[PDB]
C-alpha cells in the first residue's frame, strides 16, 4: 500500500502527560483543524498499553539527553508542528532547559516541513515557582498575558528564551501557552488534581471513611478556576493553525470559575460517600501525610477493582492538592483568545466529572 | 409612499432605561437578528432630545395606568415580540405587576402577529430585595438558573408568574433574563453604576479633590461581574429569534469578572485625577452622604462644559454605589447560555470604559 498521506505531521513531547495524552486523543479526530494528522508521541518510559491502543507513533526517548533526541528524532523528516506539554518534574531550570532545546536542535535542522512550535508552560508564571525557599510577591489577579516576568529563577522564563530566539533565526511560528490547573485523565501525570482526588476519594470508601476535605477555609471558598485537558489540545492546535494566534502568549482556562466547596459535594457524590466538608477554624492538614503510608492499600485497591496497575505516587500527587488547597486569587483572563476569536470553552463543574468518568471508562480508577 | 416593511416589529418597554435605551441602538442596526426592526419605544416622560435623534417610535404612556396603557398600546397591531425592560423604581411587588399585566392585557388581544414576550429581571432573584427589613439568607454563587425562589416578597417573582400564565393562554413564547449589574450609558436611569462613578469623579475633579474609594474592603478585593448593555440588547434578542433559547430562564453576564479595585484605577486615570484606593482598618462611608448637597454643583458643572441638562439625582443613584460597594459573592454563570449556543461576551475593563467614552459623546458627562 502507497504511503497514507497526512495534511499535517505533529510531535507531541510529553504524550504520557495531562495534556499530551489529550492531544493524541483530539489530533486524530476527523474534524480537528489542521487534519488529518499523523502524531508522533514522545515520552521517556516505554509506552503504556492504554497509549498502544491509539493511533499514534510512539517514541520511547528521554529528552533531555542530547545524543539519543538526535538519534530518535532526526530521523523524522515530515514533523509540521512541535507540541512540547514536556517538562523534568522538577523546577531545575537547565534540565528543563536542555529538553526543549533537545527537541529543536534535532527537528529544526531535519523537518524541512516545519511550521510552527506550540510551547506549554502555565499560570506559574503570574505567581511564582513551587520551590520553599522561594519568597516571592505574586501578581495581582486576573491573570492578563501584559504582566511582565516576576523576579523569580522560573523555567518558563528559559523556555520562553529558547523558543523565542530559536523560531526566530529559522522562520518558524511560535505560541507559548499558560494553561490553568489541569482537569485530565492521564495515570502517568505528576500534577493531576482529578486523578489524585479520586484515588483519595476511593481510598475513604475502601477504608468506609467519609470525604474528609484537609485544605484551608480560603480555598474552599474562594472563586478558584482551571482547564480541560481537551481544551488545552483545542487552544494549542487552534494556535497552530490559525494565522490570528500565531507569535502569542496565551492563557487557557475553562472561561468559568469554580469552587472547591462545590466540587467536593461533587466528588463525594460520584463515589456514594458521606462528605465533611471544611470545619470552622480548623487549619488545614497535609494529605501528603495522610497518604503517606498507603501504597500497599493502593495495590490492594488495583487488584481488589482489577484496574491498570498504577503506583500510588504515579497516579496521585498528593502534595499537589495541598497547594491547591491553600491556594487563592489565582484567576486567569481569557480576555485575549477570545478577542483573537478562540471561543472554545468548559463547564468546569462538569469537566470535573467528565474527567472521573473518563478514568474509570479507563479503568485507572473504580 | 407605501407602508415600509418590517420583518420583525418591537415595543419595549422602559426606552429610557439602561438596557432599553441599548435595544433602540442595537435593534435598529442593519445585521441584527430578526431585523428589519420596527421599535416603539414606551416610557413616562416625555421624549428626551437624545432619543428623539433615534428611529424609534416613541411613545408616552403610564404603563401602571391600565385606561391609558390600552389607549396608547392597543392600536399598535404590528407588534410582534415585546421586551419588558421596565420597573417603577421602588420593590412593590404590586404596582410592578401592575405595569407588566397593563402591557400584555393591552398588547396581546390586538397584536394578532405576536410571537414572543422577553421578560427582564436580574441577579436579585438569588440573593433578595434592597428593603432594610429583609434579612434573608442568599443562595450561594456562582448563581445558576435551576436555583429554587427564595422565601421573600421579590416582584420579579410576581412578574415570571404573570409571563408564565398569559404566555401559555396565549401560545406565545417566553424567555426571562437575569442580567447581572449592568454597564451602561443611559442618564435617566435609577440604577446607573458608571454614570453614577463617573459624576462622583467629574465632581471630585471639579472640586480639585482625588477620587477617593468610599466603599467596603471586601468589594474593593472580591471578584465582581457586571453585563454590557449591548449585550443585554443581543442576548434578548437572540432569545426572541432563535428557536433553542426559547421557553428558558437565563443569566446575561459578560462571561469575565473584574475587581473594582481595578476599576476605580482605570476610573482615575480617565478623568486625570488623583486616586485614594481602599485604605487598610477603613469603614465604609455612604456616597450618598458624601454628595447629600451636591445639586447645585451639579448644576454649574452642567452649565460650565455644556452638558445634556441632567438633575443630580436623575443621573446617578449614589445610593446604588453603596450597595455595590458592600456586596461580595454575586457572581452569576453563563454557562447555560453558551450550552445553548449564545458565545456573546465582553471584556468588563473595556465595556467600563466603553460606557465612560460613550456617555462623553453624548454630553451627558464631561
Ligand atoms: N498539570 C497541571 O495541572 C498543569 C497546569 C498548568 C500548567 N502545567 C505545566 O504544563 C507543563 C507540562 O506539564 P504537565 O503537567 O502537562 O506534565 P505531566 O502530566 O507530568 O507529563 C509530563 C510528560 O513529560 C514526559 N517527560 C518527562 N521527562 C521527560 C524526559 N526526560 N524525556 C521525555 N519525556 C519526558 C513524561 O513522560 P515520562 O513519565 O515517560 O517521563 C510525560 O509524558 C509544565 O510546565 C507544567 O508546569 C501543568
Ligand atoms: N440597572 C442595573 O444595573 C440592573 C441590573 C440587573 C437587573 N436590573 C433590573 O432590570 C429591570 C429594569 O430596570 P433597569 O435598571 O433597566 O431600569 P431603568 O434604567 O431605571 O429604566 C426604567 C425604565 O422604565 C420606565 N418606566 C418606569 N416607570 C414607568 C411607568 N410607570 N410607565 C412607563 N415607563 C416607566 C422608565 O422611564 P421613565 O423615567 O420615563 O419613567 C425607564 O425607561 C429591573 O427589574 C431591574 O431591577 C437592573
Ligand atoms: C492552584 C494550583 C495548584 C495552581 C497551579 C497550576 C499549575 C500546575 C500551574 C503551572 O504549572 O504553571
Ligand atoms: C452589586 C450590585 C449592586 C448588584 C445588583 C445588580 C442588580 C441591580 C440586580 C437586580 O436588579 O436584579
Amino acid at each position: 500500500g502507497v504511503c497514507k498521506s497526512y495534511k499535517s505531521v505533529a510531535l507531541v513531547v510529553g504524550v504520557t502527560g495531562i495534556v499530551g495524552s489529550s492531544l493524541a486523543e483530539v489530533l486524530k479526530l476527523p474534524d480537528t483543524p489542521g487534519g488529518p494528522w499523523k502524531v508522533y508521541g514522545v515520552a521517556r518510559r516505554p509506552c503504556p498499553v492504554w497509549l498502544a491502543k491509539k493511533p499514534v507513533e510512539y517514541i520511547q526517548c528521554d529528552v533531555s539527553n542530547n545524543q539519543e533526541t538526535i538519534s530518535k528524532l532526526s530521523p523524522l523528516k515530515d514533523i509540521t508542528h512541535i507540541f512540547y506539554v514536556s517538562w523534568i518534574g522538577s523546577e531545575d531550570c537547565q534540565t528543563n532547559a536542555t529538553m526543549f532545546k533537545n527537541i529543536l536542535n534535532s527537528v529544526i535542522p531535519n523537518a524541512s516541513n516545519l511550521q510552527h512550535v506550540c510551547l506549554q508552560t502555565g499560570i506559574k508564571h503570574y505567581f511564582g515557582i513551587f520551590e520553599e525557599g522561594s519568597k516571592v510577591v505574586p501578581h495581582d489577579s486576573p491573570f492578563t498575558e501584559d504582566l511582565p516576568r516576576l523576579n523569580v529563577p522560573n523555567f518558563y522564563h528559559d523556555l520562553e528564551d529558547i523558543l523565542y530566539e530559536e523560531t526566530g533565526k529559522n522562520n518558524l511560528t511560535w505560541s507559548v501557552h499558560r494553561p490553568a490547573l489541569v482537569f485530565g485523565f492521564s495515570p502517568c501525570s505528576m500534577m493531576n488534581i482529578v486523578s489524585t482526588l479520586c484515588v483519595y476519594a476511593t481510598i475513604c470508601k475502601h477504608e468506609n471513611k467519609a470525604l474528609v476535605y484537609p485544605g484551608s477555609k480560603n480555598s474552599w471558598n474562594c472563586y478558584a478556576d482551571a482547564v480541560d485537558a481537551d481544551l488545552v489540545a483545542e487552544h494549542e492546535i487552534w494556535a497552530a493553525v490559525d494565522p490570528k494566534a500565531k507569535n502569542q502568549v496565551l492563557n487557557c482556562n475553562n472561561g468559568d470559575v469554580f469552587k472547591w466547596k462545590h466540587i467536593w459535594k461533587k466528588l463525594a457524590e460520584e463515589f456514594g460517600i458521606e462528605m465533611v466538608g471544611y470545619v470552622e477554624g480548623k487549619e488545614q492538614v497535609s494529605l501528603a501525610e495522610l497518604m503517606k503510608d498507603k501504597d500497599q492499600v493502593w495495590d490492594e485497591i488495583v487488584k481488589k477493582n482489577n484496574l491498570v496497575p498504577t503506583k500510588l505516587k504515579e497516579i496521585a500527587a498528593f502534595w499537589f492538592a495541598d497547594i491547591a488547597f491553600c491556594s487563592e486569587n489565582l484567576i486567569s483572563s481569557m480576555n485575549k483568545s477570545k478577542e483573537l476569536g478562540f471561543l472554545g470553552f468548559r463547564n468546569s463543574m462538569k469537566s470535573f466529572v467528565s474527567c472521573i468518568d473518563k478514568m474509570r471508562d479507563y479503568r485507572f480508577i473504580p
